DNA sequence: CGGTCGCCTATAGGC
DNA sequence: CGGTCGCCTATAGGC
């Protein structure tokens, strides 16, 4: 449910975008001792509080570290936003967002933590 | 379920193809008075008695009359027959042929007349 | 593969 | 559209 910390430019004026049980919000996690692999990846979709405003934020690292980060704004285009982050979604865990529900985790991408 | 007896080269040699629930022998209907429609369209997938050899029938035309025809031969291909004929059903009805227990005629399209 | 970019191909649609 | 065509574009995916 809540604004990701991290996201200094938005947390206080804005929300998690939901629409009855969708909520766009979601952690990433990819561990693999062998390799060397202990990254997340978290994206969110967010509204404003100010407006019907929106933006998508994603932010990946090393478990620990704060990481990098990307915020798009999408000014009042809801539909893009979605876009964005399905498609985001999509390229890390090879599993589609509408299809959660059913996640199975693939070899060599992303699994997915529920909210 | 009956081969068209339009279809001589093969009425006598052959038998609707039938595959669990699915029967491909479709008659298609539009009417429609005030444009002066009264055409059918009928299409078939044929498979020989003699061997497993693949074909598809088409006819269509004004209502009495015998119309005209096509015969589209897919030899052992049974998937490409299935294309073709599903195709056609599609491009017709702009329904799917999967779909036709739900079947949803649309205006300016032709309707389905459900067999026995 | 964190980011991002961009051929080629195979279709689907407009005309 | 009853048959057939075939350009050109826009689009989506694989790599």
């Amino acid at each position: 449910a809540p604004v990701d910390p991290e996201c200094t430019a938005k947390v206080g004026k804005a929300h998690v975008y939901c629409e009855g049980n969708d909520v766009y919000d979601v952690m990433l996690n990819q561990t693999n001792l062998q390799f060397n692999n202990n990254k997340y990846y978290l994206i969110q979709l967010l509204e404003d509080d100010a407006q019907r405003n929106f933006s998508v934020w994603m932010r990946w690292g090393r478990v620990g570290k704060m990481g990098q980060h990307s915020l798009v704004a999408c000014s009042g285009n809801l539909n893009k936003a979605k876009e964005i982050f399905q498609k985001k979604f999509l390229d890390k865990t090879k599993n589609n967002w509408e299809d959660r529900e059913k996640f199975e985790k693939v070899p060599g991408k992303y699994d997915m933590l529920q909210m």
